[PDB]
């Protein structure tokens, strides 16, 4: 899945992204609201990438069991959640 | 499930309670944080009362599937969450 440099300002559904290995979304100086438990089905999730983004917060991501690379450059994240750690 | 009266002041962790049909917590004056995707495996609670207690946020409720009854009076809630509508 890549949506780079789109002028996205919300993202609020959930989707049923079982296959997905990789995500991108360098680029997007709108998208800052996020739907919780965006990344429920996003369990094979390799690549993850809110680069150059407006989010201020990220949804809780245990079920991302199998992510290796996570990019959160140039955003207003102010904390990381817990869920990270483990 | 009943831990009512209790001076329960955390509630963090998601349980595995398929089969509960019931969920008191009336009476908790200092249970104010609930972890988001407390409710994700209650697909048949069917009675829950958060009263009298000190909770502001509520998480989400997407798999409250069957749920008839919510109590939350006397509870500090500001905002209802939107999944409640569906």
């Amino acid at each position: 899945i890549s949506i780079m440099s789109n002028n996205i300002t919300e993202l609020s559904f959930s989707p049923k992204c079982k296959n997905v290995t990789t995500l991108l979304m360098q680029n997007n100086p709108n998208l800052n609201k996020m739907s919780y438990g965006f990344f429920r089905t996003m369990s094979s999730l390799k690549v993850l990438d809110l680069s150059h983004t407006a989010i201020t917060s990220l949804p809780e991501c245990d079920a991302l069991v199998a992510l290796e690379h996570l990019n959160l450059s140039h955003t207003h994240i102010m904390r990381l959640p817990e869920r990270l750690w483990l």
